[PDB]
């Protein structure tokens, strides 16, 4: 009955008034590829290193069950096709989001947005949790927040499905082709500072060919960051 | 992010831009109570007796999934259950919708719905079929054709979906309150051809206490059809 006219992403549609985590459900079954799992409400939903994200309802919590047939060392890359889908379902809206590398959304430095990619082998699970109508933890926002007015849940819905269908069949073409588009609504030319085992500072300049932020410490020494046991905070 | 507020009947919707039939992946499926299989369009869409429903896209095409702990004689009644949330339906949209026994809803005579269930160990189907905004077949209508404008079918499916819960949830509790809805919202008083062997006319009069019609013929015998096609205009 939604009339979904995508090619991969959308194919199939599971809706549910609320559970435990998209990502853990889709992890768990079995799913063809291109199946969308969201809910109302999640009670368990989470970020990178089991870190809460707190999934009220009004938000849009959602999961999708790729089966990327590229090189193993592309998949790295799904968090941004992710990333990139949200961004331009934001603007859409008229709603200026910024990435945040690698996974997050903001708008004015708020977050609005994260993605969680978690894979095994032939199966991805590309989790996106984005805040619309729902209330948030403070120091985030939301599109109601950011436009002053409720917006349409199944509309952004429609939004973001229509892009990441059309993002995810160029990245099976051409995986590098979503480093650009990255590169462009990224947040750079800004001082951070890199969480991981101890730490460091320097200004993001951009992403290089594998989607590294790059990073030039007050020394000159550059530094590549890949992510994966690592957070970035903004100085 | 479809916000149902249904109780059991939705708790949990499958979505699929093209399908074999809802019906049947709703009975090979291990699927919890109150799931909703629903459909943009059926390739292999059923009626009774494996009859063919054509599902194109603009209609709602769906099963729902249910396991009702009430005694074995009341199963019966579960695809009246449909038929009445169809008939809710079409009136909160301004339609006037009557039912055929047992599982078809017409418009001035004009087939807009069907219901299907078909009963399994582990769980009940019960498939309904309404058409909305499709093309549909000679003798047949739809809610855009008897409207005379396209009808949001995401407002369709919210509407049935919540009058379907409803009068489950009280079917669960009180097995015989469909049973006056459906006499009061069915086709009778009128002379109808009942089919298959030992075929016979009569006076579609009324439905007992077990949803069988009662037709009076013209000797005055009195039958009770448990199942079969009745047809209105022969
Ligand atoms: N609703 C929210 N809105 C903005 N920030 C939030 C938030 N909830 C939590 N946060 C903050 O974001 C931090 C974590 O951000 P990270 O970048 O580590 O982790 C993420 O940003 C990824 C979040 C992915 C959530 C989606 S919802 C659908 C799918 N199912 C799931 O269970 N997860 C995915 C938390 O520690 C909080 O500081
Ligand atoms: N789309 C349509 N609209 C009005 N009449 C139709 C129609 N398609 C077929 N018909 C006519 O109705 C006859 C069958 O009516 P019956 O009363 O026997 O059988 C029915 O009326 C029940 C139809 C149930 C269809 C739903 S769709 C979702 C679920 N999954 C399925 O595969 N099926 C269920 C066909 O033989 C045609 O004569």
């Amino acid at each position: 009955m939604l009339g979904l006219k995508t090619s991969i992403i959308g194919r199939r549609v599971i809706y549910f008034q609320e559970i435990t985590s998209t990502n853990e459900f889709a992890k768990t079954s079995y799913l063809e590829e291109g199946t969308v799992i969201v809910a109302d409400k999640q009670t368990m939903g989470h970020g990178r290193l089991n870190r809460k994200w707190e999934s009220p309802e009004g938000g849009l919590w959602l999961s999708i069950v790729l089966s990327p047939k590229v090189p193993q060392k592309d998949l790295p890359k799904i968090v941004f096709l992710g990333a990139v889908g949200v961004v331009e379902t934001l603007k859409e809206f008229s709603i200026d989001g910024r990435i945040k590398w690698p996974n997050d959304v903001l708008v004015n430095y708020k977050g609005i947005a994260g993605v969680l990619v978690e894979g095994k082998g032939d199966k991805i699970v590309l989790g996106i949790g984005l805040n619309v109508n729902n209330k948030v933890p403070n120091g985030a926002t939301s599109m109601k927040l950011e436009l002053g007015s409720e917006v349409p849940l199944l509309s952004v819905f429609r939004s973001l499905i229509t892009n990441l269908d059309r993002l995810y069949l160029n990245f099976l073409k051409n995986p590098m082709d979503i480093l650009n588009l990255v590169r462009d609504n990224m947040i750079l030319g800004v001082r951070v500072k890199i969480l991981g085992d101890g730490s460091f500072e320097g200004i993001a300049e951009d992403i290089d060919d594998f989607g590294r932020l790059i990073i030039r410490l007050d020394s000159g020494e550059v530094k590549k960051v890949i992510y994966g046991d690592v957070s970035l905070r903004f100085l």
